């Protein structure tokens, strides 16, 4: 805790991201349908962010394909500025900040994608930057693309005025009232790798305009090589590519808990995106899916929800939240799981083996949880001893997801699980307390 | 098997703007360069006048781009003259006049193009000749070249890509270009080989009636794409941008070693051109300004006799007008010509300590065998005749000096100074 | 016509090896078996070689999968021998003097395998290298291994002794009486690339030895990086890794030959290896296969041989000959298509579009050859035209496979051909 | 990170004289114990324990840093590597390192030894037993795995029934000796392979099997991050860079490789800067591109790498020859108020570097600052930091560790004129 923005994320964030359900062609009555329902039904249990996700600029966007070379909204300062059409209440100028209004008067919080540099639309006008003589042609880069999305180029922090124009971002979206920024096309890039100097001139324009914004960054696979740069510098970073609702991507994401388990800590969270649970691909056709459910079982939406939580993984529903159903709304109410990941600490993988998984992580009141997956193709018993969690003596214990207490532990836990299933488990200590 | 190749039946020779004026050339360097040509150099096969990079960027003033910068460009996205540089261009007439002297002075003329489609011309969404799709809708969404930031690559998948490419080789024949050197094609830091557009350019040079010269650039060239290079171009560059430094024509011997099974008539590796006499005047690259090569003159006649040997094109890269006598006589001797020109079967004989032996033969019985001492140290460089293939005494000449030599019984060696060489012919003793 | 070597190999190379039949595990009685059938049946139509593949020292060996980290028969300067219980001509130190010399009088040639390097036993025991006073020990390399065989170590060409230890093998094999030698663990290797230098001092023994012995190199994939090394070095090598019948390694070859076919000369050959035809993995697994008959379809088979043919691969049958049968004789001994091996040159890739390919060459007698692959999954008419052959009037065309006059044609040339399947045609100037 | 019993082993980080810039492969049993009784007698009350036998006391010829490869080792009827009794006379009679290690632990010492990955090739050749089983040193070893720089042994196949009952084997001899730390070799960076994760997951279970407390140090790097949890997890220490020797090139290099290592140090998993080349070293050493010598470093650059290990706390294993000692150089091992920093200090970050200007800044319970300030130029420079940017809330208290000599009240930053290479440590206590 030597870094001031750790504080504005003390826990890891909790939202709404409106990619999974409509890519990038989100509009105004969607995102506060999205955020009324987050008001009224979530928000007793942490979740507060409503993250309006890539191409809020991007009048005709339709998909989560990207339309190229198309023409952006933007400001006369190179800063790029909400789709009026997608966006109504942005009308003369003003943005973000209606909606962001709207929805922090629900007792919510206001995110929004910015894609990594300076529009290419404005370098090759050489549209002028807020505060300096320079114009947006003469901070870009000459070699720094996103290969998958033809909208910017990237900045070059050796020269004037690059700071300046990130700066000027940051004061917008301070006006706007943003709280909370996911950065794309910045950690993970076929082409050029992580984009470090980009990270650290956005971390010095947060800090630099006065309002509190977490900073996330995207996509992934997040390099192991840049954690101390990570960990320093952002709130969150994706340690994958696009998550989507396929069992391969599910099974992947073990390891990279294992390989990011050491750097979860207050304010610097590796995350696993965003959750592909109820309603997707409304107007998305990525993860080779269209409009649908899930293609989760019920034991994956599971299996998914317990590793995010023990891990401590952002949490960021992906599905359109007015049409969940009750066993979809069930995984995001149960108080006694998110004590795992608000008040849980600690967590590791305590081994893992024929494609059995088990990890542990325990809260200050001497609590311990424990996770335990089948992550094989077959029914097979599950467990772990007591030792080898560290536990001197019985326990009791109790299923979380099921709220029901399972009685005494002496040796070991142990559980049939089914393919792809879990458990989530808490242990408390029996010695010393009544019956 | 490729009639393309009949275009290039010995290694082109020629001029090019490029290590002299970088991005920047005017019409009047042009001319005064094809003018010293058409006077001192056509009869030892010099013909080639190449105007190099961005002669479509009217501000250009260096070998440093001027990044994202507009460009002049015609009604169908292709790229044309800047009038202020070139005069003659005015009025849409683009190089046909300038190409038109050069022709009227017995010579030939070429052009460097950058790979894909103008930028500007995606962004604003510009036709595209003979047909009804635009820039836009033909341009690969991640190909650009990262050195420079002109064009966007062209998607060989997309409906009109090829009319495009067509388009301009249309275009470039009706100016009467000869030549065309082609940059962001061969080799890439970001995307390596850029095959699919080797093939469209090579299909819009045989759509459009007139017999032009193709050459690739910069390298180096994969050698696992010998077989593309070979069928499709008359020449590629073995070696990112060549300079005058000793160390990138040390490092060229071990280049030649590579591609020599390549080269053959028609199709040119590539050790890129000369940088001779006076250079830099308006380029800032290879380390130094406005000057006369620093190779020194040993290094030089080394440079030249590898080029030769292994029959790499010759492209005169300084200002041709400020020519000494001795940087004349290194592109007037017929005798050392020759060998370039019908010599054949360029072999290292051997390296060894950093000396090397090269050796090639006509049709009409003689050996060339050119012996370099790439060290740093004064020796005697020296080869049998049997490793040569000759199997009694022969009689030598020194083609640089043009002076005979005398029988050679069983070796020949010389005393070779540091990155000092020799070229020498031998035939049958008397 | 630069390097001396390259006339001993003035078309390419044609024989038998053991390999795809026999693993690391022939006998003397089956080398015999295919020698005597190679004499009988195959030796005008120009296959005249006898390889005896990886391992003949490896006295217990019985399949493709090597036992490793074993005890090999080795003479007293460090050099490997064959094991007499599985060569029996070779007791009392003869070696393979005895076999060569039986497979000479039929009229043949002999080649064996070696491995890359000195024995690793010879390493640790510093057994002696003739012609010297250093040890095997001093002239190891010491990071150099095979990673998929463990008999040798790689030799430090830096070293006293490394020279004169390749010069000893290659007196032994002269002394022997081989006339060819395929050397392992030399072109490819997933540790360390390329080994140029031990290339080298092969060649030079091979020169110092006073025999003719051509020198093949393997296993693929060759890198073009190293064409002229190879092209000046070695007679054949090995384009690809091991291959073997199955469709997938066929049509990746399609790109492979097209890759190299500018290094093809006389001399010095791309190897796209043996053919896998008839009785195979009788004691070998490799492939995924097990004792068995090609599963190569006849239509694949067909195809093989052409490509091998028209592009002038090296022709090295992997299977047991003496169990062809008919069918499979009979692509050995096709005169009309052999013609296009011994006489063609010029092979190229005409085109390559929605998998169908075609290549030509010709002859210098007029005659042009014409090669038709459909290399997709389905039926389908493949064609070119005379001007894309650079053929400028009507030609007389013939398949060769079939022996059989199509007539004059005009235009182009088109047949309709299943999945897998090919043709080839000459032209010829019309009547 | 709190998980694993072995943390307990290595509460701090571990210090002690490692034979290897001195002796190569070559150390005699009297070197060894002339090096513990300098130990014990002027070291040991600050923190230096361990006596550490590097590699190849097991090859009787060994003679320098430059391996003989190939050569026959001095070898059980285990296929386990035993101590050369030319150079370790004490072992006579297949004793083994226990004589030595009694007589280490005499003086209130540990004792160490440095293995290599797998299996002795000449086992495998050999077809020697695994101990306590019917299976042979041949069934065992990979057929594809060596150690590009060293030829004395074969890896070891996890999945062959008997693999690790020979890990077992090698820490029971180990256990049965008294060693107390081991320093493995070819497991974290290979050019060929990679890190080989499989054989330290065997060791850590050996050693647990084991029943003695042995401290698990691997070795060489880099070490790489992406497999830093099983570091954490499986090791008391491991290498963050190849073998460090007294070039300023290579001290410059660590200074970013803590950089990128700080956030996995902590109790019981010590991320490894390397030995120590002070005082005198390339006796039987000609690595480095050195020869018999003095350290090449400048006392600057001394105090420099000894400044940046204590307060990033990296393990301290002194590689010279100590009987050989200068007054100096003692001095840079003896200092308590510097060792605290490297003892008690916890969360040292980098708090910025710039213009080759670093500084790292770490803390200890009683709320004590410690503050490394390096200049890493070229050039003699101030190097400065505000109290601001060190989270010191209002004016401290200042003092230079290594002068021992305060420097009264601080009350906006610190700032300093620095030499080009050199350094300064600095502890802020709170005011009055
Ligand atoms: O979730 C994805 C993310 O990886 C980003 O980089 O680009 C688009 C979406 O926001
Ligand atoms: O000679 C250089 C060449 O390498 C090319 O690619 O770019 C511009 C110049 O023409
Ligand atoms: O044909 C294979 C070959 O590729 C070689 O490298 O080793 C074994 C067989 O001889
Ligand atoms: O310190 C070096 C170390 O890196 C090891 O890997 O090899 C021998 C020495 O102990």
């Amino acid at each position: 805790a030597s870094m001031h923005h750790y504080q504005w994320a003390k826990t890891p964030p909790m939202g709404w991201n409106s990619w999974d359900c409509y890519g990038a062609s989100v509009t105004e009555d969607e995102v506060k349908g999205n955020a009324e329902y987050m008001a009224k039904y979530l928000k007793p249990f942490g979740w507060e962010y409503v993250v309006v996700d890539i191409q809020w600029y991007e009048p005709g966007a339709n998909s989560s394909i990207y339309r190229p070379f198309v023409p952006l909204e933007m400001d006369e300062y190179s800063r790029l500025m909400p789709a009026v059409n997608r966006f109504p209440s942005a009308k003369g100028g003003k943005g973000f900040k209606p909606l962001a209004d709207y929805i922090h008067n629900l007792g919510l919080k206001f995110g929004i994608h910015i894609m990594r540099g300076i529009p290419r639309q404005a370098v090759h006008q050489n549209t002028p930057i807020l505060g300096t003589n320079v114009g947006a042609r003469d901070i870009a880069d000459t070699n720094s693309i996103c290969p998958w999305n033809t909208d910017m180029y990237g900045v070059d922090h050796r020269k004037e005025g690059a700071q300046a124009y990130y700066d000027s971002l940051f004061q917008l979206y301070a006006q706007w009232g943003v709280d909370f920024v996911k950065v794309a096309d910045i950690v993970a890039s076929k082409l050029y790798g992580t984009h470090t100097e980009e990270i650290k001139m956005i971390r010095k324009a947060i800090d630099r305009c006065g309002r509190p914004i977490v900073l996330s960054l995207s996509p992934g696979p997040a390099p192991l090589d840049h954690a101390t740069l990570f960990v320093e510098n952002a709130n969150m970073w994706r340690m994958t590519d696009d998550f989507w609702d396929r069992w391969e991507l599910l099974y992947d994401m073990f390891e990279q808990c294992y390989k990011w388990c050491k750097l979860v800590g207050l304010g610097h969270w590796p995350d696993a995106d965003m959750l592909p649970l109820g309603h997707i691909g409304i107007r998305s056709v990525d993860g080779g899916g269209t409009d649908r459910m899930t293609r989760f079982t019920k034991d994956e939406q599971r299996t998914m929800m317990t590793l995010w939580i023990i891990f401590r993984s952002p949490l960021m529903f992906g599905g359109e939240l007015r049409d969940n159903d009750e066993w979809t709304l069930s995984l995001l109410t149960n108080e006694e799981v998110l004590h795992v990941h608000q008040n849980g600490y600690g967590a590791r993988q305590v081994y893992r083996e024929n494609d059995h998984v088990v990890w542990t992580s325990q809260d200050a009141e001497g609590n311990q949880f424990v996770a335990m997956f089948n992550i094989s193709e077959k029914r097979s018993v599950v467990s772990v001893s007591l030792k080898d969690l560290g536990c001197m003596e019985p326990m009791k214990a109790r299923d979380l997801w099921a709220k029901e207490d399972l009685g005494l532990v002496k040796h070991q836990l142990a559980f049939e699980l089914g393919p792809h299933q879990s458990i989530l488990v808490k242990l408390s200590p029996a010695v010393g307390k009544g019956l």
